[PDB]
């Protein structure tokens, strides 16, 4: 079952004796998420980067005070599209034999590195998949984050910086990635993720929304909590995303095989239709990976879809692609 919320959600030291940072060993997997990467590199998750959904939910809550509903929604969304539903294992990065025997195609079980399922374009510190690497820390992109922090945040990353940088990334992908896609699930996640450094990488004794660049580099590049890091003082995820959207409101769309051809998609969900985002994720995205599953896969899909629905925070009706 999905873990419940923390019994005690106070700020506390999370870079503690039981959770030291360690460098990668051969075979250890890290991916496009600095949050999960840091949890693995401090042993809140298995240090090889392969974990169960329950391990992930417990880790994001314990290590960073990510809220329960957000933890459930993201984890089961990722697991459904990128994880092995029979073995209950998900890679936080590249595809690996460590998640067990694969299901039939068209399911990919590609880990969080799989482009276009959860991971997508216009990430802050990772390049678009079209440019060759959607998962490793990129120094040039991080230096741009530093520059935007200097210009809009007095040298710190905050929600104002997030609003400007989110738009800059989108405009750079429009100008250079002929395959740029910015619809449905990615349209939502791209905005939410820009709040996370301000909400969750800021030491919880301060919780002022102002992330310094030493801490930012530590998390984004090295998957490493600052010495004496205290987690956030209460559960949260995407609060302040309205500030990021308001700075430069966008419509969902994609380039259409050429640069500078961004074409709005009226069949995409947007922030006015969160329940459509959920329904398409299940009916189209998940269903297309598993169109006619065998008995044990069908059971695992339905269980994980029930868990996903527990995380749906927008008053939506559950949908059932494989029946009740
Ligand atoms: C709850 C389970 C979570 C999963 C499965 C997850 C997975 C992912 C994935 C696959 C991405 C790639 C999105 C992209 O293409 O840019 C991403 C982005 C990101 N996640 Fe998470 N995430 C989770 C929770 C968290 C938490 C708790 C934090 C912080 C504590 C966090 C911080 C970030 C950041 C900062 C990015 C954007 C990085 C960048 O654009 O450079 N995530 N997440
Ligand atoms: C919750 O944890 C904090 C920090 O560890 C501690 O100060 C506080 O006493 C705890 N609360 C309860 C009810 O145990
Ligand atoms: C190109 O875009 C499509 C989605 O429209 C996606 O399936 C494909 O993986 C993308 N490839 C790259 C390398 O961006
Ligand atoms: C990092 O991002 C820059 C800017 O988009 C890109 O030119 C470069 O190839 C990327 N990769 C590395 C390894 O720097
Ligand atoms: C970001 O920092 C700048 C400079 O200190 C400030 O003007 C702006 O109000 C800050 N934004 C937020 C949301 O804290
Ligand atoms: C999803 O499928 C259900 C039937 O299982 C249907 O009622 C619903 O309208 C579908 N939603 C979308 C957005 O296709
Ligand atoms: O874990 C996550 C990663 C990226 C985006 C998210 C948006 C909402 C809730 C969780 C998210
Ligand atoms: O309202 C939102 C929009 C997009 C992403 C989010 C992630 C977490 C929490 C709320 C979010
Ligand atoms: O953060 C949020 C929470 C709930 C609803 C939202 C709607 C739009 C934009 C952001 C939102
Ligand atoms: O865009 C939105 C509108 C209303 C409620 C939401 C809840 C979560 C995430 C997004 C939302
Ligand atoms: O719980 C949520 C968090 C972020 C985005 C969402 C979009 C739709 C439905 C639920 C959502
Ligand atoms: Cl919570
Ligand atoms: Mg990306």
């Amino acid at each position: 079952l999905p873990p419940g919320p923390l019994e005690n959600s106070s700020a506390k030291l999370v870079n503690d004796e039981a959770h030291p940072w360690k460098p990668l060993r051969p075979g250890d997997i890290r991916g496009p998420c600095p949050g999960l990467n840091t949890l693995a590199s401090h042993g809140y998750l298995p240090r090889n980067g392969v974990a169960t959904p329950a391990q992930i939910i417990n880790a994001v809550q314990e290590g960073f005070n990510f809220d329960n509903q957000a933890a459930i929604f993201a984890t089961y969304a990722a697991h459904l599209v990128d994880g092995n539903l029979i073995t209950d294992l998900l890679s936080i990065g590249r595809k690996t034999r460590l998640t067990g025997p694969d299901p039939p195609p068209p399911a990919s079980v590609g880990g969080l590195n799989e482009h276009g399922t959860f991971e997508g374009d216009a990430s802050m510190t990772r390049g678009d998949a079209f440019f060759g690497n959607n998962h490793d820390f990129n120094e040039t992109l991080f230096e741009q984050l530093v520059d935007y922090s200097n210009r809009f945040g007095g040298g710190k990353y905050n929600l104002t910086v997030a609003g400007e940088l989110r738009f800059k990334r989108i405009q750079d992908s429009i100008a250079t990635n002929p395959n740029f896609s910015f619809v449905d699930f990615r349209f939502f996640t791209a905005y939410g993720e820009t709040t996370f450094p301000a909400n969750l990488f800021v030491d919880g004794r301060r919780d002022d929304g102002q992330l310094d660049m030493d801490a930012a580099r530590s998390f984004f590049q090295f998957s490493r909590m600052p010495d004496d890091f205290f987690r956030a003082p209460s559960p949260r995820s995407g609060t302040g995303v309205e500030v990021v959207v308001q700075a430069h409101p966008m419509q969902p769309g994609r380039n259409v095989g050429k640069i500078n051809s961004y074409t709005v998609d009226p069949t995409s969900s947007d922030f006015s239709t969160p329940c459509l985002m959920y329904e398409k994720f299940v009916n189209i995205t998940v269903k297309s990976l598993y169109p006619n599953p065998t008995v044990q896969l069908r059971k695992a899909l339905n269980t994980n879809l029930d868990f996903l629905f527990q995380g749906v925070a927008a008053g939506c009706t559950q949908v059932f692609p494989y029946g009740r």
